[PDB]
């Protein structure tokens, strides 16, 4: 290298090309947010011991969260959100505008960005986000996967 | 009882499920289409030789046709949509009301059935679809998919 | 083809090469033996149905023996046994000359041929023996593993 | 959690079971010994950047070597080891005395420890080991290995 499975980017053409890679499953995701999703930042799981992936943050002032997965026993079943421009930021290129994440415990991480643009939808029956792929110019610009089982 | 890693479900809730399980690689793929899809039935590579898998009919007069990939260096990189009700059939539930498919080499097979209702996208930079997943009624009422390195 | 792990060339250069596939598990080994292996061919799952792999038969009159799994339930978590050259089969190379296959029920399929050689030995911890490879001439001149979570 | 192959554990059941857990690829081994192998200790590749895997070393004072392959185009491509008792460590239980690793490139890491006890050999076709797992106490007793695509 492993390779794994990379389905996916969602989004648009600009910003700069970020591929965090693979690892053994999620624990926390951190994102600011207001109109569109400006950064993006993971804590992954490595072999038991948490991992804090390369952070893709915005400089834009936007509102911030934290999503903590309860690790082992909760794992995300689903990633959807629209994508679109942001005339505001004078971008012409096309960016994330939204990101709601579901959970399999059942907990879903409510919408964040204005649900506007066009959807991308992505429900996993069996298998593991494992990692991300992007791209970041001012705010988040194109979101990627990786997966295995 | 080996697994693959089983991607989606996009359509809706009516119909029977189906599962093909999972091969070696897609040959040649048959759909029949007019405002939705009907009929679905691929034509799998089993270990160097061809095997056909379930077919997936519908009584339905739709057109036909027949998408056929060059076996070793053509692959899908991209199924795309357009999951919506259909008050023809009768029919409340989601249904695939188009379909398209993108090969590795540059071919799009236009998308057949009429691109209504919400949207779905779901491209691959380094993976396989080896084996399809769906729900038939009169109609392809759902798509599911499975990968592979 | 997607491709899976193989591990194996366990015997020696001679005969002619077979390569039986990948598949979904296996359901019954078919071989036979007096002192070295001579016929080897499987009778494999594919996706809940049974599926015949090709016969690599010895002409030598030997011993026979059907080991059949209880599928699902009942897989291999063990594959070893003993290769050396054959001075009766004027078999200049080394052959396989005993087999035996260890179950995760605690079944165990005795020494099929003699224990004389170097010995060869595949615990698997986590993993599928989901197809089989090797060499045939007169008898097995030697065996290959395919493996799949 | 994601899994990968793991296969083997090829040694005794004596001392204290360790996993360094899966990772990208195998960029250094470093072990010590004598008649027996000692210390095991591995900086794999996580990613694109070295992450040095969990330390197992050992007390007896015994020959270091230090392995560096050329990580992207040189991967380890067999293990093979001799499995048997010391007398001396004043042991019951079976070590691992010796250890020799084949690489992909050509060069053959010669034997490390005796050529004494019962013989091992994991000879891989297609297929990356990916990670080690094991048993150390005062020597190394025992050594596993894991597997990925």
């Amino acid at each position: 290298a492993s390779q794994t499975i990379t389905v996916g980017s969602w989004g648009g053409p600009g910003g700069n090309g970020w591929d965090e890679g693979s690892y053994t499953g999620i624990r926390q995701i951190e994102l600011s947010y207001k109109e569109a999703i400006g950064s993006f930042s993971v804590i992954y799981d490595l072999n038991g011991d948490p991992f804090s992936g390369p952070k893709h943050t915005s400089k834009l002032p936007y509102k911030n969260v934290k999503i903590e997965l309860k690790f082992p026993d909760e794992f995300l079943e689903s990633v959807s959100g629209y994508t679109g421009p942001f005339s505001a930021l004078a971008t012409p290129t096309p960016v994330v505008r939204s990101l709601t994440f579901k959970t399999n415990k059942g907990r879903t991480f409510g919408p964040y960005g204005d649900e506007e643009g066009t959807y991308f939808n992505l429900p996993i029956e069996n298998g593991l986000i494992v990692g991300f792929k992007g791209r970041t110019g001012d705010l988040l610009d194109a979101i990627g996967i990786h997966m295995s089982l």
